[PDB]
RNA sequence: CCCCCCC
RNA sequence: CCCCCCC
RNA sequence: CCCCCCC
RNA sequence: CCCCCCC
RNA sequence: CCCCCCC
């Protein structure tokens, strides 16, 4: 009768998504340099070389971290990577060299790694500021520790702990998060940032930034690197950091679906409202869509899959309306630039939610006690 | 025996349709050049010579436009739509070759391509326009950025958002979309409008246009490849741009179901009617069709589908007037040229209608909370 | 006992029909021309001339039109399905040739058409009149467009329109249809009667008439045509007014079996009739039989197919009448030339559905209104 | 226990007289003109001649007519036929001549078909009536149509409409069926008589009725020949128009069993009756034994087939008395000569028959008025 | 597990009486005429003058109709039925020639038949009194039709259309069903017996009778002629009354296991008494053996077969005393004069089955009937 | 015979 | 014929 | 178009 | 004996 | 012992 009368539209645009037999492939460009597991030990220097100079040009040094975890993937892994994807990408295997040049009529051995990005001579430069630094440092602190030099494992993952907060930022895509970046790194990587002085989240973010923006693929490559890592039983506690700031990005651009959670948990009024009660039908089904989607469902708006307006909640203005409001009245909406599309229900929903949190009542339901010894406490 | 009294109508249609035994071969003319994975480097070059261009004559931007689509998909996959599509084309291959004019005194070499369709001294004229823009602009404001040149990685998808818009736009089929492109176009991609200074919505749609209306091909082609990139795991922002732009497409034409289905929702009184309980039948039948469908149902009125009749809610004339009604009421039509069937039933429902917006009382059996003190609260 | 007194008839008559054993051939005349594939261009080309032509002798154009059907089915297609057919036809293949005449004492080059039943004169004034017209043209307006010419690929998809209106109102058999088919041709087809100055939706349609009484076995060509055009995936727009305009015959002379539907649809009183209750057994059977033949069942009555007779319930007078009644009541029948054959039940019938029609009360019943608060509003 | 004492009877006297060894030839005479496809436009033509001439002698048309059903069969069919039905004929190939007769003064050149039974100067006679005729009206009303003259595709086939309606009435088989041939024939057909000013349904009828009692063996030629027809996927409206009138003869001779199932579907009492259900078993073998025949169970009693007595209900008193009584109290028995052989049964079915077409109560259960709103109103 | 305790009785005769191992076999006599297909035109038209005499001699008409019967089946075929008849017969043919015998002075040419037990002289005398009888006729009216005189091709078939009736009513075989024969006769026949006025019913049947018993086989002979002739799919009317006369044949003799269907139909009630349930299973073997045997098993009590006696329900008197009673009690019993062998039963079944024959039974489940004002109020 | 209207 | 809106 | 916050 | 009407 | 009527 008037039950069967429904269009499943976005489970519809899902099997459409998924079912389309032909196949496209992207041309990447010339070729991408693939390390092995053996190159991991060199880059993780190249890593620490750059951490321990003092105000570098970390303008390279997002390809670098792209370098350090595809190279942690492995050749096999990455080129699956990039088959997956959709790419046309010619495997251009890395392999370690050695190069001695004459600089300063001193002519001395630097190890060199096989990169067409990257060339031989920057690679020597790094390393004579990098020798600039380590003498300067053992003139005033006299010794270098262990843990102040650049040989510690941890120097890749703390490059890609600052690629981890670039890419929680990426989510609004118009470089606007490069000051909440530059705040988290402040605020994480504290002792990294005492012990290696060249620590700058301001180059590294904004390096990440343009190898991320330039090469789109390096983003796709990250993402399934950070869900490995976040899924290895033990680590370091860089490694730590790391997982729990890459942990930060699932649900990156999908807060409208967590604060809608949330106002069913508040029991916001008006989501019984009659406008309300109309959209949530297909509110239901977008969620039980997040549902199906389950694990990856939170990485499909830091990559731009495009089934990631299949998870929108911004197409029911009503629904939109009153959970922003919801959200904007217990005050967890800070400077979110999102307009609501209904000012009635947004304001109602909003005074509702400023009069809520100052109420409250103790849920005597709640509370295990049969006999109210508040009362006879009072 | 009266409960087997039915004839089932549009699945009959569908089964006569599709089960054809004798097949048609619509000749287009001479051949369609193909291009293989090789040429989409230099076609993302020549669109970005287009919109680097000041001011340029856009006017055989719909042809590189549809060929950039060709090459993405691939020669084989381009040879294999089109055989499915039913026409006789011949695989034109796809080559680059460079030409030697001496223009003005001087003589310039340049890097042509190859194609039926399209000509050599056009594209000279193109990458020679190029330069004097190129030149314009690096006298205005000294030096250009990379991102400010031609050797961008999303011309392509930028020509193709346009292209977009217009796929959306071609439901009307007879040119009237134009004005709705050209604000769509000004309210997406107001970066690239900013930063290209050759974008211009007009001229692009113009030519999207009439290579659609020339060569109904392209437009199965394009259609193909636009489902086929929304599928892929990955993407930069342009080309999510295009993908969520496309997405619009999905149901063009058919935006009758929806709103029926919203009709259901919001509960309308009219759809109890007598005389639309008459029709209910054969529309629950029309939305079990679509959804047997699934998948390709929205892209039945882009693609001039034949099969596309069979969803199609104007047989109702009960139905379709209470639902136009509906959505006259709730005001979200806008204009929507057509006109009601049943003048009676559309009026009346519209006023129904109205008085839903207007009203609307907060219900509380939505809200699933056991507190009682909601009463004290009303 | 008395369960097994059924005789099934139509199931038998069937049976009778498909399964026997001898097979007739009927001789068509002289030949028919069956073009390839490739004359497609040239034919299509011919009724561009056709159409540009300033008031054109059109007496000639059902021929033409049926050619392009031809063409485009292809070759060993349409004697696939003349043999399919049972008809004793020779494939007389033609073939692009030039043949000059002399006219106005300058010899000119004619492009012509190697045919049986067409001449070489003929294609040569088609010619000189479409010259004359372009002349007249250019004169007038100074310059012509493209879309004001012959080599569109829409002419001969237009003639093909005007020839699906034809095959529609070709079920009477009288040529009555002549008026119904000027009126559609001239709602329909709008922009192309306002673009090329000779379609004449009168001239057309008789030629049509003239070509499908005259030749018999065209008919039969051009049903299974449309029924393959129908069901290509794209094309352009005037392909899909055909697919639309075709889409309309399915069900030509079968009208009663709808109304029986509809009549079981809204309820009507009568149905439960003790002199229609003794005929709901055998209506049952017809129905079941028209569902078991399914998909090509609306077209038994284009085609004068022996099996049409096996679809009428005018052998059941009371339910037909009845029906017919009830389709009169609701004003469904316009000037359906019919008359019933129970006047008592007809008139009976009739005067219930005008008591539906005008009345009616919103049923709350089909609606899931969990309190009727509105009728206090009201 | 006596589920199993049931002696089934129709079908041991069907396998006695199919199964006997025993297949006797009887010897049929000369032979049969068994023209092949070639011959069909001849007869076709012979055939105009005759419908054209002015009042012609159609005493030599019925051989006309069959002789054009088996050139549509062709000579190895009928001869397949003809051996099936067991007669000794062979086949008297048929071609076509030339004969220059010199009649009045002026010798002409004529084409003329070898016939064993149709000789050349009957053959010069009737094509010089046709000159005369053609003549004549040219004289009158100017010029005559294409579709005025002999040479359309049909006019063999308004020869074989009447031998259709003739061997539809040739149940009783003794020329008592004229006045209805002359009734159907003018009522059917008045198009063609409007037009064909030879028609005379008299006269071909009777020619017809000579043919099928003079040679026999036409019988079964013509019965074959119209199920051959009623199988072509499509046709002219003429053929059509045949093909419907040879339905007619589906069941001719075997009125009793069509009315025994109405009379089981309008509920008549006295089918309850003891007498009745006396035969009641016999009757469903019976009603088995036509079913399991199923295509060729109606086309008995026009052949004279060994097995055309089993399938009558007249060896049943009662139960004819009953369905012949009811048959007669409904009136559908216009002047149907068979009498009743049970009085008592037949007037008490009559009566209660005539007591069911006045009264009727509208059953408000069958009729899907679930609705208690709907059932109290009305 | 009792379901094995099955003694099967009347099986066990079958094969007992069947594969006997001693096979005495029987002399007949001399010898027999068996005329060819020759000597048919000769021997039907001395029916013809036979049947055109007036009171006919008609003392040798039975073996004239036996002998065109033998000379319709043949001589291979009448040898090949007396040998499977297990008979010792030598084929003394018989050939037409000629015996001019000098009569009242004149000498008139005969030409004669050649017969052991046809002499010439009686036949000579039969063609004098068919001339005197045609002499008288053509003097007292005048002039008399192609069908009133000896060559008309079916006088032989009316004498054994005659000779049918007798095979109908031989059951009994001691003369006394002479009177059903004359009855039977003159509605059958009565065109014939207007126009032939020689046929004499009582005559032709005493003398059929006569031949029957005087040579018993001819009753094998005449019996396998019959069931050739109901098989012969072409015939005149006189030809088709003799099939369907002759099919009534069938049968003969077997009257109770009909007379058990149609008990076991009305449903009669002592047939669920407990001395009819013992027997039941004796019933249930007699009615499955007839069944088996199929074909053959109608004519095995014209014939004089052996195993006849075990389709004998006599035997059971409990369940044949059932039967007869009842169908005494439903009329349908005339002057059968077989006395029942249990007077209980017959008397309680026939006052049972005369009771049913007052009232109605009521059969309206099949199709849909509400049946609470339909009963009782019919 | 069937068909018939509107789109 | 179908389509038509905003996004 | 979607996206925009905090950790 | 079978067939028989109207379409 | 089997058969037995009507069409």
């Amino acid at each position: 009768a008037l039950s069967k009368v429904k269009l499943n539209d976005t489970l519809n645009k899902d099997q459409l998504l998924s079912s389309s037999k032909y196949t496209i492939q992207r041309s990447t460009g010339d070729s991408i340099d693939t390390p092995n597991y053996d190159v991991q030990k060199h880059i993780n220097k190249l890593c620490g070389m750059l951490l321990i100079t003092e105000d570098a040009n970390h303008k390279f040094t997002g390809l670098i971290g792209m370098l350090y975890a595809m190279s942690r993937l492995g050749r096999e892994d990455t080129i699956k990577i990039l088959r997956d994807a959709g790419y046309h990408v010619k495997a251009n295997g890395v392999d370690v060299t050695t190069h001695r040049q004459d600089i300063n009529g001193k002519e001395m051995k630097f190890e060199v790694l096989t990169l067409a990005s990257l060339t031989t001579e920057i690679q020597i430069n790094i390393e004579i500021e990098s020798r600039k630094s380590y003498k300067k440092m053992l003139k005033e602190m006299g010794e270098v520790a262990p843990e102040y030099r650049h040989d510690s494992p941890d120097c890749g993952m703390i490059i890609l702990c600052i690629a981890a907060l670039v890419i929680t930022k990426l989510a609004a895509g118009d470089r606007s998060g490069l000051t909440a970046v530059i705040r988290r790194a402040n605020n994480v990587l504290k002792n990294e940032m005492k012990r290696y002085k060249g620590l700058l989240p301001k180059d590294i973010a904004n390096s990440f930034y343009e190898v991320f923006e330039k090469h789109p693929h390096f983003i796709d490559v990250f993402v399934h690197f950070g869900i490995a890592q976040s899924s290895t039983r033990g680590g370091s506690r860089v490694e730590g950091i790391f997982a729990g700031l890459f942990m930060n990005a699932y649900g990156a651009g999908q807060v409208m679906l967590r604060w809608g959670v949330l106002a069913k948990s508040v029991k916001n009024i008006m989501l019984g409202h009659a406008s309300v009660q109309a959209e949530m039908e297909q509110v239901v089904e977008v969620y039980e869509y997040a549902q199906k989607l389950g694990g990856e469902a939170g990485f499909y708006h830091i990559l731009n899959n495009p089934k990631a307006s299949l998870l929108s909640l911004t197409q029911f203005p009503h629904f939109s309306s009153v959970v922003l409001g919801n959200a904007a009245g217990l005050g967890i909406m800070g400077e979110y630039r999102g307009t609501p599309r209904n000012q009635d229900l947004y304001d109602a929903a909003k005074a509702y939610a400023e009069q809520l949190k100052e109420n409250g009542v103790i849920n005597y339901s709640v509370l295990d006690l049969t006999a109210e010894e508040l009362e006879a406490i009072k």
